[PDB]
């Protein structure tokens, strides 16, 4: 019922900082998984531990 697009249309400095944290954290998390997803042996070792 309340659907609108002004929230995406309206941008504040706090909101700007919020989604800029969002994309930089997406990028950091992304390189983290990109390096992690290739060798499950260390994960198996730490799971047994």
């Amino acid at each position: 019922r309340m659907l609108s697009q002004e929230s995406l249309r309206k941008q504040n400095r706090f909101s700007r900082a919020s989604e800029k944290m969002f994309d930089r954290i997406i990028a950091a998390y992304g390189r983290g998984l990109a390096k992690v997803l290739n060798h499950p042996w260390l994960t198996l070792s730490v799971a047994l531990s």
